[PDB]
DNA sequence: GCGATCGC
DNA sequence: GCGATCGC
């Protein structure tokens, strides 16, 4: 249970990896949707600032069909 | 502006 | 099927 830290509209936010729904790479933005206690949203961080657990989630998603 | 993607 | 997010 690691927390992903990201900036959204200037604010500092955090979401546990277990709340992440979908992860993808848009350019160098590791992007993701999540549902945090009813709050559905989207976040993104640079690949260079993403925690290993998020990158591993990303690799698992890149392995599957589109 | 572009990338990938979903809310609405 | 745009508008919207971030990183670049």
């Amino acid at each position: 249970m690691v927390k992903v830290k990201f900036k959204y509209k200037g604010e500092e936010k955090e979401v546990d990896t277990s709340k992440i729904k979908k992860v993808w790479r848009a350019g160098k933005a590791v992007s993701f949707t999540y549902d945090d206690n009813g709050k559905t949203g989207r976040g993104a961080v640079s690949e260079k600032d993403a925690p290993k657990e998020l990158l591993d989630m990303l690799a698992r998603a890149e392995r599957e069909k589109k």
